[PDB]
């Protein structure tokens, strides 16, 4: 009956965890087991990212198409919920992203982004992102209306291959302001932007070490 952790909590379930969903397009990709972030915000968020220090190799989401595609890690921990799972979420009605980032000394800024989906697999899961608020500044815009890309295919607009550079599946332009699927480098580093950037906040030599990509419907 849920179709996403909004329906959860006006159910009566108030925890933050893992729960059972049904897309409306569970006839596919069938029903889901995702994070709900109950807490921020009046909560009634479905987690569809995360980042962490959990124990996997710091360059555990620098993984091939299929396993983007697919989805991996652990609801509870570091993961990347699926662009097969995200398109059919998204596109069952219209949502709002948004985007919780830590540095290292526990401080946080957030950004929200309006009018939320990408496109299915033919159309490369192509990012559909409107107005921006909040106070991390704006490194997500520039990337609206990017195909996505990974290690092993390049469909970016620029000459060299973006995800190789910066090590991440993402909706690279040429190539990013933000790369929260990059390495997991913790804090400052000297290597270039590979890092999980937000480059409005920390520039390009800082990889936050916890971020949440999360989703809700504009109509909550
Ligand atoms: C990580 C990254 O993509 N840095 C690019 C830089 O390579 C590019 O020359 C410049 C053009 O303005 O824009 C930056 O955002
Ligand atoms: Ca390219």
């Amino acid at each position: 009956d849920p179709t996403d952790c909004a329906d959860i909590l006006l159910n009566g379930y108030r925890s933050s965890g893992g729960y059972r969903i049904w897309p409306k397009s569970w006839m596919t990709v069938g029903t889901l087991n995702v994070y709900c972030d109950m807490e921020t915000d009046g909560g009634g968020w479905t987690v569809i990212q995360r980042r962490g220090n959990y124990g996997n190799p710091s360059d555990y989401f620098y993984k091939p198409w299929k396993n983007y595609k697919l989805g991996f890690g652990n609801i509870e921990k570091d993961f990347w919920l699926g662009n097969d799972r995200i398109f059919a979420l998204t596109n069952q009605r219209n949502y709002m992203i948004r985007f919780d980032l830590k540095d290292k000394e526990n401080d946080t800024r957030y950004a929200i982004y309006q009018d939320f989906w990408i496109e299915n697999e033919d159309y490369l899961y192509c990012l559909h992102i409107g107005n921006y608020s909040g106070d991390a500044g704006n490194s997500f815009g520039r990337h609206n209306g990017h195909n996505f890309s990974t290690i092993d295919k390049d469909h970016d607009t620029h000459e060299t291959h973006c995800a190789q550079t910066y090590k991440g599946g993402w909706w690279y332009d040429r190539c990013h302001e933000s790369n929260l699927n990059g390495l997991y480098l913790n804090g400052e580093h000297n290597s270039y932007a590979d890092g999980i950037e937000w480059r409005a906040w920390k520039g390009y030599h800082y990889s936050l070490p916890q971020v949440e990509m999360k989703i809700r419907p504009v109509e909550f």
